């Protein structure tokens, strides 16, 4: 009884691709069989021992693991064998601080992170937290589910604080795996749409999935006052997906007087800031990833009820280190 | 036939105190007679012509002039002569844009500003807009009541959009002109009430204002992270009235997750804010300054109410140079001099 | 010298048409040369005399009025003659109370109403302040947009104090005037949308324009077990446009535990209330009355993007009473609109 | 083995004080020592089996025990033998549906109610649920910190849902074991308190607790225009502690355009509300008792910093039916004398 995994033994060095144990769950866990697992920038930073705080080798990355409860240990109500779940980047939380009983459990200062501060999706079998898993749709196949948890849900959040209304104009920087996403989640919303980037085939992309305002930020020269004047003065808010120096800049000046920055990248380093325009113009800046427990099953129910579909491009779990060069739509490794 | 007014002639030149003609008020304007008026470094900006967007000399800076009506303009209605009015910031937005039909005339994209765009109230009369002024409480001396048109509604709104409830903590960041009447503002607005300063002398004022909490930014080791433990993790909203590079690097270790940092200083320049931080805590920056013609009223009742009072130091229309260099409580001009 | 008009003399007496003199804009003021005009069921209230506080006969009803800017008064900014605009129910208010400062100007105490209170659009001329007229798209026709100066204002607004969010479900109760235009707005706003009448020919025009959850309150005996049946447990929100206070009473079992009933009729009278099931189950009831400016250039807009479209049939100012027959007696498809060219 | 304990055995009969088996705690609970019990009209209307909802007989009634933790069931992290605790109405609720995930758990369909439901705290030990007790300060007496857990909550939740803004005019209508708590609560929120009550000496109490405007809506032909002129126009919030057919009209009287009456009471029976009056005024009417998990924390905070204070009279476990009868500010039985 062991399993395939793709497990960090070392920061910066290539994983390994190794048979361990299947891990067994004790009272209130449960145990389930991948059928998919996607792959998110977090992972890599993950592999790479980037961040302040780190994983502890050997672990086993991934939080968009998807697929069927082989396992259910004893005290778990509910949670059945056979239940279509996903484990997200929220592993568990404490359920008693101020964050956790309004609603907030994503702040969690002792949250448990899957495939990081925990064994996550990278494998065969990964044992979780019933209580914090996602319920999948039936009617919607594994390997377009698994972005859904944690690139849907972070950009579904994100657009949630914005603070905007049907209507509105958002803008979506950066039309990647999360970008393509939210400009449906936006749609869905009722918002009109813009999208920028620096690709004309990302922008035909978001043109597609319902942008009707596009903007090339490499062969425009002023993108902001393009966006300004298509939107009459500015988009009541602005997603950044991808946060370079040049978008965030760009984005700023892209949003109205009295508008709302929403940011879902993780980049390294200080980027500068005017409060003096920030002031002036009454701007709202605001970070947002993933979401809480009850963000991911809204998510969840915008593709399942078909509003939103991930474009993905499927993998092994063998191709894991190749991927994380390609990295250097949405990877998914099929474990089928 | 004519007035005493503090002129800017030239940018970064001394104001020279000159007779000029008295303005007259048009169809839809008012008069006013200034019995005092506040000064606010924004004033000392328009004499600089520091900003992007600058004044159009000869100007008279000014916009917290308060006095009674002198003369009412023809088809205006309700305000009569001796009525007791301020003029702020906000002199007249347009009436018809997204911002203004919405309640947030303070964002219209043609509004003009009293003392930068347009004359304002370093002098012995303005004309103004009577859709626009403030109206005074009875109760409350000018010189008392001047500072509430800028420093105490712009931290009074700062405060209401850091989006806190009562029983929440607060860092007031920076007691000085503003942030002494922010400490004033946020315990009447039932917030728990945490100042922040490098001098110890502001500090105890805080406590005497009702903080609770005090921290000495140059004298502890680390500032943020003691306000972190004083707070059980931080402040769910923090207001930086005095934007300096450290308190606002401080302030953002100052704040709860999920917490929003409320900005009302125009400072220079560009400040590194780590994305990374904010993006994992799930934290807000706003800006905030002045507010809307409700948000003043609002800020007005509260000095009517006796909650908040301002300090205020008082001075002549004549020192109005002295003045600038003493900035380079709240100063304000007594023109009943 | 004079113009056309509709009038009420007399409440519950056959209006009459009437030349009338033409109303001159003095300053500050505007006159629109009136091309269609919208029958809201308000105005047969206005006409019967229904509510508490009634007009003032003779007067001439109509607050769908759309039509030409024909004359421009002294000082007045901005509109010019040719200009499309619309006169709604908020007709002016007064810009310096709480409310209108606040963001809040139909709650203007000091408001006046636009055929009610004032003259409005059952005629060929209307004199209007410019300051609260409604700018039409230029792309929709008269007869197509005049229904948002009312019944697609008021919907969105009520729609928008409901609280919900994109995936909730709403419920319209009474698909009419109003409640045809909410579906649409509702779908527009993300919502899935359950629709109650009392007519199932009302409820096709529902599920035409959106509604994936239909109920006769007619035939069926407890409409609102049924929608709870249908929603897991009720509807986030409730939208209440229907005439009759029954509505209102059973509206009240629709809402989820938590959920808001947004109130648009204007029946005359009461309905019973549970207050302890609204406090058991955490319910909110809100009264909304139109919208502000900003309400109703928003509500243009979804018009404007083709994203709402009334449902009309056209009629003319001659046949107003046999339209108010119709709108009694619920056999109006939508609205109708009177076009006046 | 055994303990005291009042029992329901049968509907609208005396409660028979008998002795029972002590529960014991299973795995995910634990088990409390009362010390006090406060005493809700709920536990009436329990105990007669009025609501169409009704406890399956026979059980103890009681949802504001407090008292020590006096076991702790195996699986149970966080809480231990010696924790402060109250058991408050919510017993426990499902933790999964969207109720419970979106931090409104007090509307969880499947929640268990103490002393309701299941077996509270009319008696000596209870058997809880951790995740939902309430963790008491521990500078507040026991007798004093049990209203908190029902009455307390009740009136904080119910003030927040009026969504009003410090310096706003709320009206506490009915000054008695809600409404008395309900003007500390609103003043220590910023709020300007006015109160309504048909008797000169709660109106003084609720003077004394810091409410500044005052009407007898008995003695007093329009109490609702008394308020309105006393509000300039209206109060922005209204909160109906004692749901009576009359203060139910006069509430709706008092709240200004787009103002919002909260309503905290369980009244038998159908009342009559304008639909034009509602719809043309803007106004909101809201129902809300108790609180999440959260609001109890929040309004136990206040009771911990001195803001708010309830006044109790004691009583003993063995006066119940003579309490019910006085009930046909806050009775608390004290369960160590
Ligand atoms: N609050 C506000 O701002 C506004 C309110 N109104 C009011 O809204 C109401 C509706 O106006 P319109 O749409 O023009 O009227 P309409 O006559 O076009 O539509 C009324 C609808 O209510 C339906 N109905 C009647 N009894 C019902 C019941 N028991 N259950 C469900 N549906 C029922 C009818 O079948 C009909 O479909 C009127 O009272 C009017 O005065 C109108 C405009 C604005
Ligand atoms: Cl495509
Ligand atoms: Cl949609
Ligand atoms: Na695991
Ligand atoms: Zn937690
Ligand atoms: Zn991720
Ligand atoms: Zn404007
Ligand atoms: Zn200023
Ligand atoms: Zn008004
Ligand atoms: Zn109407
Ligand atoms: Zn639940
Ligand atoms: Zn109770």
């Amino acid at each position: 009884k062991t399993m395939k995994a793709a497990v960090v033994r070392a920061f910066g060095k290539p994983l390994t691709i190794d048979e361990v144990p299947i891990p067994q769950p004790g009272p209130g866990q449960i145990q389930v069989a991948i059928q998919a697992s996607g792959v998110c920038h977090t992972d890599l930073h993950a592999a790479e021992g980037d961040w302040p705080v780190k994983p502890n080798p050997p672990f086993i990355p991934g939080h968009e693991g998807v697929g069927f409860v082989s396992a259910v240990g004893s005290g778990v109500k509910h949670v059945k064998e056979g239940d279509r779940v996903g484990i997200p980047w929220l592993y568990t939380a404490c359920g008693h601080c101020r964050h956790c009983l309004g609603g907030w459990e994503t702040l969690c200062e002792e949250q448990l992170n899957t495939g990081y501060s925990v064994n996550g999706g990278f494998a065969e079998y990964v044992v979780a937290d019933p209580n914090f898993v996602g319920h999948l749709p039936k009617n919607i196949d594994f390997n377009e589910i698994a972005p859904v948890l944690c690139a849907g849900v972070t950009v579904y959040k994100g657009l949630k604080v914005t603070d905007t209304k049907p209507g509105d104009w958002v803008v979506i920087s950066g039309i990647g795996g999360l970008g393509h996403m939210a400009v449906q989640y936006a749609r869905a919303m009722g918002l009109n749409v813009a999208a920028v980037d620096i690709d004309d085939r990302k922008l035909d992309l978001a043109r597609r999935l319902g942008a009707t305002v596009t903007v090339n930020a490499k062969t425009v020269a002023d993108p902001a006052a393009y966006i300004r004047k298509e939107t009459d003065g500015g988009a009541q808010g602005v997603l950044v997906t991808a946060v370079s120096p040049k978008a965030f800049e760009q984005a700023l000046g892209m949003v109205a007087r009295g508008g709302t920055v929403s940011l879902n990248g993780l980049p390294p380093g200080d980027f500068p800031l005017s409060i003096f325009n920030m002031v002036l113009n009454g701007v709202t800046v605001r970070g947002s990833i993933v979401g809480t427990r009850l963000d991911l099953q809204e998510s969840l129910d915008f593709a399942a009820d078909g509003k939103v579909k991930a474009t993905i491009q499927t993998g092994k779990l063998e191709d894991i280190n190749a991927i994380f060069d390609d990295m250097r739509g949405r990877i998914v490794m099929d474990l089928t």
